[PDB]
């Protein structure tokens, strides 16, 4: 996975005195830059899935609309992290954004399962960022993470699990009637 | 097909100095008259399909309403072409309108496939009209065609393809439940 | 006249058990199909006259608008007859629509006189349909004809007669001022 | 005609590096300057006709108002061309504006015929500008011409033709009653 | 200057019995025609300055808007003079409109100074027209001039003088900051 | 430049029968995929500039807001191209998005100049796409490009040129007062 390769890169590759800087360690600055890159990658993956469901031989409108909304949300998350980096007096360092691993998604159920996997990966990354913050005695960063990311990740994971369960019980992926009716009643 | 017979008729059979005529070749006048005839034929075919779905042993209301709307649109297209012919100083020449080739359509899926075929034929005819216009150095006619016909044809073809795909995946034409639910949720 | 040729065709050429059919004779079914063809022919003639008055060397706007409205009305009549055919359990059979006999109409007065002639022909056809219905003891069809066609035909004929009289007394067709004044004050 | 003398002047007499210039040939710049001069000439001619119909021994108010409106429109066209010249990075070069060829117009019909002639001349000039633009592979200029000038020229020519036809059929120029009544109904 | 050449041309070159003419001398008619030509020339000069300030390497929006408004006002003045010529029973005689003397204006201050010069020239011309009117005992013409032109000229000259003074005291033309801020605060 | 490397890559690296495909050549499909990649790159560059002007030792709010708006517009352009690719029956192929070449922008004037350069590069790419479309006789694609991209590029280039000119005349980049006042009055 590209996600793993990005996440396990050393901190020394994510760095380029400010009058506002106070109690802000270099390791935290590098970790914030890495997290920015991960958020942009997630946005790109969601965009790819959305326009997959727009093809003339797939044709499920509400799936595409749902995934496009997810993409816009991921981009907002990245911009918020950049704002924090500027607030505490660090410097932003950017990198290339990788193409998504999958090119064809093959059904609604398969795409939902891939999305669940991606969300759990993002959650694990945020938990490691939090433990790094507690190791350096930085309560402002800890409070920022707790108040803006953790409960949202938990709710998103629960929603995706519910969707997967309902699609499995209805008889997908063999039954196209199931995916048609799920597109109409749950996502519409 | 009657469409092919009409479209491959020579230009000399579609002709009957105006104070407004300027840079308007005889071949273009004849081709416009032929295109008028084709649009009226398409309107007649759509009317036939619409009232097929109104029979007591078929009974799908939203299919009939959809096809009636298509018929009215084709007639509007023909009237716009007649207005252009009068604007540039040519003379309108009319011919008989042929009866449609099919008398029974047998299901919603089959009618959708026939409609897709007819739309692609109309698009091919318009492309030949455009290349004729460019061969004679007539930019006004080229701009008229580009701005009023091409993107509409592309969108109509895409919509019909989506409809055919959804009807196939649900299990039509053997499953009447599929066509009932498609009539309710997509066309209703 | 094409109208006469269409109207005097035998009933055997206008035919292709329904769960709803009751007291509905085959001769009536064939006669309804023939009447549908006649209504479509009348619509086509009115369209031709309308766009004749749009030419740059004629240029009478209100004449053209009047005739276009008549064309739309004739098409509505045809669709109502098709609906009745489906209501009583018959089957619709379509034929070619003939081109109009006249290509140039030469003045407003001449077009009004041709329209009066066409309306009287349609009225005669409807009267024969009514007597056919009474010969077979079908009161529903008789009531349909009486309530939807006869008084409308009478009012249309009276209006056209009034128009012809006024155009003659003003000095048409030699006086263009007359036709100009009729276009402004009566049809505008 | 002064129009012909202006239009057939060589491009070398219509020219005087910008940070915004891109894909903009010198020949096109000169042709735009020439077209500006032509538009201003047309405005001046319309002004002359308008105040001719204001004289005490002619006295047709609505003719004068109509021609004054045409004059204002021509001036707006010229200002739009000057704006385009500044947008693409060329330089404006101005010349003298010639007096109109006619000093007395003698009737409403004669003035309408002269106006039709002038509009057809302007249309021919715009068509030559378009072919020049296509010879140099400049799509922005082509789109500008198509979207702002061609259909307007066509509609104006059609309207003037209709006016001339109606004035001829009523008995002008010998009948003053005809011109009096035309002023009140059509132009008013 | 072209203005001087136009203004010093003899009256015999500005002439081509009306039922309304009374107490209206030929010299006054010719002088009115000459004044019409001068007003149109002033309109053309203002148009040139306006589109000079629209260039991409000058870029001062409010200067351009101000000068365009002046151009429209000059054209209104000319139309009012033509109306008077028709009211008193004279005949309008038109001539060529000369191109402006300056092609590049080089700054806001220089353009303001040129405009002040032009307005004083127009005022001198109007004063000579008034003395001509008093020499022939024509009180209506005198009252027309006094009530529609003199106070407007005085106010315009005062405004332009104020603008020039403010631009000089701020440090123009060497300081671009001065012209930027004057564009924002005084003309905006 | 990364832009040049992306734009000069061969068409064979940008490709992976549809029921809707008609008159759509493989070369055009590959060129559309390449253009999508270029639009996403431009969005990323604008995002980088925007958050550069948010730093505590730069602190110009309206510059940052302006560049963020540009970034959102570029992303909308890319999504529109993806929609077209699906409409005509091709298949989307994605690639990595490159990091921007510049990491520090050093002033408002320098950033404006870099933006002007980038916009001219995008315009050149679109012109080559148009000539490719005309070489294959595809009028729908030509009309799409003309109606959605060319005039917008021209207006954007003109605006950026005006901004650069005004910043130079005020005395930037040495005068911080100039950039402060430009941030307040022009972008605010």
């Amino acid at each position: 996975d590209s996600f793993q390769v990005i996440k396990n890169s050393p901190l020394s590759e994510w760095l380029i005195t400010s009058q506002v800087r106070q109690n802000y360690h270099q390791d935290s600055e590098a970790a914030i830059n890495r997290q920015i890159n991960l958020e942009l990658y997630a946005s790109y993956v969601y965009l790819s899935m959305s326009y997959y469901f727009d093809r003339d031989d797939v044709a499920l409108k509400n799936f595409a609309k749902y995934f496009l909304h997810q993409s816009h949300e991921e981009r907002e998350h990245a911009e918020k992290l950049m704002k924090l980096q500027n607030q505490r007096g660090g410097r932003i360092f950017l990198q290339d954004i990788q193409k998504p691993d999958c090119d064809d998604w093959e059904s609604g159920l398969n795409a939902m399962e891939c999305a669940l996997h991606l969300e759990k990966n993002v959650n694990q990354s945020l938990l490691e960022l939090h433990k790094l913050a507690t190791d350096k005695n930085d309560p402002h960063l800890c409070d920022f993470i707790e108040t803006h990311y953790l409960n949202e990740q938990v709710k998103a994971i629960k929603e995706l699990g519910d969707h997967v369960t309902n699609l499995r019980k209805m008889g997908a992926p063999e039954s196209g009637l199931a995916e048609y009716l799920f597109d109409k009643h749950t996502l519409g």
